[PDB]
């Protein structure tokens, strides 16, 4: 008898480029479409693509997401003046990221995979630790500019309903020039950022920290941290009581060390800039950065964007076009899927669809505690210089094992 | 006689810090080097007297004598306010000092060998060269509070046109905006400290930017570094096979907890206020670290204790409590001001006993000799006894016992 596949219902899927995008059609064939069938609205968010469209390849992808709630992306390019020269570029685009991130808005979490038999860099870390970007504002917004020699540089505020304007002095340059730059954020950005923070806390069971600096920026981060303890103590601060965890404001220099010796377990909220840098250190401490995974909760709790933490492993790619052996780890990517893919079972209510996407999940990490494992995680055990070939598999190994293992368990299920 | 000093400016602090202080003073320094001691009481009371007037003083002196050695001080909050009756919520006095000296922070673990650190491959040791000028600490920031446009503008000095930049046109609402600059001599004296600090160290230099998002701040810290470097100090790294190369501050978190250590790392004052408290606790304890501003000049150097004034065990020790406050990082200041302090007068007598001093605190640790918080990195805080350790007072007279052998054996 045949087996009729699980239908998964609208997936909006971005494809990329390098490395990145030839674990993407891996995971497609051997994992993905041999037992699900999707109604794929699929954008080439690929480099060259999004030269000839101008972009607009993306623009057109973050509306689909917005029109299906789920969305899948692959890693991409960044274009710098390296990639416009060697891709002969029209402009130099800006991030496909950050312009998804843009148009939908929200808190990017990104937490590491935990495998038992995988040791991590930070000794001391047994739980995982989510850290939640606020994804608007601050540096990425900011307007910079040079200072071309002595000077008055001025900050001004001018109320849109008239009168009472304010100027800020920011620095008189007396001796050469230099550098100025100013920034913003929102209020409502600020609020949704809280609300998504404390909300995942509550879906996991675990503490809540906010880092700022507002011993030094006392209005500017003065304002996260109070209408973050505002919203706790109207919203949320019995929820947390009743689950036996808490929330609590940190320095920012104190939670990174707070972070470097505890344990893990705990939810840490971080601004713009914090949560790009301190998540890349923490993916790194936990083992590899293959492992790390990141989803895009929207302000309507009802529209998600999952991918992978790394880029697109421009170094490994190099190898596979030049035919030599390569062992790229794809635990993050297929992360993505099963993480947009639990998504949209959640909101189709596809009990089957659930079942899979957690399948798929148990199968990836129960392949590597076997011992089956990209040459990134033998490292983790045994240190880089020790690694034998008969420690690790290739990049198409893993894949074929991580079918094969998937082949056996959806079908002991059945 | 005892061994010539010199002129040293001492700026004093608050609570614990200030206890271990004194008792720094009259057990390890004092019976072994007369000092021409120039005080600032840099205290929380004191500058709320002179409305942080002896701060800026205190900075001023340590221009004219060129070594400085700063104990930890409080950066007031709501509650220091109230429990002080203070007139503002006055900032750190490191931030002030920082701001009218200039340079760059060094900042460097204090390694003991039966101290386990946190990341498994730092084996080697990494130094950390913050700048000490501009962004957020000398920045202005403030409220929005409503729909308005908020703009930034440059006006000449020479009398040319200005120009106006759109900051955000608010009109959902309110929010924050804030204004934040640097100076160009003060980025080229960031690279020609960190050039220099890598050479004479013989290690590889790194510095972090975010130059893909702020195209033109950052950017200008990359263009300086990389000018200064090609064509003032490329030379000299080839001849040492060392190197330069710049690094996005993503990539570069993940190089460093992923190496063995090892190199310089330039940061910009926000990511190396920041990194430097992760990496101090990564090698094992957050309070094991060194911090010395170099100044620009060549000359003028300011030894700090960056750990904070232990409040707990101060109120303990008004209680006439025992209390195990670590003093390592309060020796070090001393010891780092006056090894810099010797090397500018040429005194021998002094650059031995600070290396002597350096040594004892490390052999004292390392022979089993401790504060309570070193024994509980090693044994954990949950399995520490009372005889794993010492008071506050039982290893500050190890200290003292164990360095009047050590210079008694050197004559
Ligand atoms: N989400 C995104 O779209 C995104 C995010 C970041 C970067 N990027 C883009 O990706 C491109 C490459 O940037 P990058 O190389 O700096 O970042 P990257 O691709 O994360 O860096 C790859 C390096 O990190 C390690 N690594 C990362 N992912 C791995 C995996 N899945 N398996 C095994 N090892 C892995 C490898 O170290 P070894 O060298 O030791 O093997 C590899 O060289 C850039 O063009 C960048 O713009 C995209
Ligand atoms: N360099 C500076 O000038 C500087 C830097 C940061 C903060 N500060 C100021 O210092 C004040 C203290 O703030 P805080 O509450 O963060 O105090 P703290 O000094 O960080 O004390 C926090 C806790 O850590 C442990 N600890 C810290 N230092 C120790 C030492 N030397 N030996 C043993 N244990 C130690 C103690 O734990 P147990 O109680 O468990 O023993 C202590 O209760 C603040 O007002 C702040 O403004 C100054
Ligand atoms: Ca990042
Ligand atoms: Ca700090």
């Amino acid at each position: 008898h045949m087996s009729k596949k699980i239908s998964g219902g609208s997936v909006v899927e971005m494809q990329g480029d390098e490395m990145t995008r030839i674990i993407w059609e891996l995971i497609k064939e051997k994992l993905i479409f041999p037992y699900v069938e999707l109604d794929l609205h699929s954008y080439d968010l690929g480099i060259e693509n999004r030269d000839a469209t101008n972009d607009q390849v993306t623009k057109d992808a973050a509306e689909a997401i917005k029109k299906h709630n789920v969305g899948v992306k692959c890693a991409t390019i960044t274009p710098d003046e390296k990639r416009v020269e060697e891709f002969k570029l029209k402009q130099m685009w800006k991030s496909p990221n950050g312009t998804i991130r843009n148009i939908l808005g929200g808190t990017v979490f990104r937490e590491a995979i935990i495998c038992k038999n995988i040791p991590r860099l930070v000794s001391g870390w047994v739980k995982p630790i989510i850290i939640g970007q606020h994804a608007y504002g601050d540096q990425y917004r900011a307007t910079d500019f040079v200072v071309p020699g002595p000077g008055k540089v001025e900050i001004t505020y001018t109320p849109s309903d008239g009168t009472q304007k304010v100027t800020y002095l920011v620095h008189n340059f007396e001796e050469g020039g230099g550098v100025a730059m100013g920034m913003y954020n929102q209020d409502k950005s600020i609020e949704d950022f809280a609300h998504s923070s404390f909300q995942m806390a509550l879906s996991k069971g675990w503490p809540l920290y906010l880092s700022t600096k507002n011993t030094i920026l006392k209005k500017y981060d003065g304002r996260f941290k109070d209408i973050f303890q505002e919203i706790y103590d109207k919203q949320y601060k019995s929820q947390f009581e009743a689950q036996k965890i808490w929330y609590e404001h940190r320095l920012i220099d104190d939670m990174v060390a707070q972070a470097m010796k505890s344990e893990g377990g705990f939810i840490w909220a971080c601004k713009n800039y914090d949560g790009d840098v301190q998540s890349d250190s923490v993916a790194q401490g936990y083992g590899s950065l293959g492992m790390m995974t990141s989803v895009l909760v929207c302000p309507d709790g009802k529209t998600v964007e999952a991918e992978a933490a790394h880029g697109t492993v421009t170094r490994h790619y190099r190898m596979y076009q030049k035919g030599q052996e390569t062992s790229t780890n794809p635990i993050a990517s297929i992360f993505a899927w099963t993480r947009g893919l639990a998504h949209r079972a959640k909101l189709d209510n596809n009990k089957e669809l659930a079942f899979f996407a957690n399948a798929l999940e148990e199968v990836s990490i129960e392949t590597i505690e076997a011992g089956f494992m990209t040459k990134d995680l033998a490292a983790c055990i045994k240190g880089l210089p020790n690694v034998q070939r008969s420690d690790y598999l290739n990049t198409f190994e893993f894949m074929d094992k991580l079918g094969e293992n998937l082949k056996i368990k959806l079908a002991q299920a059945k």
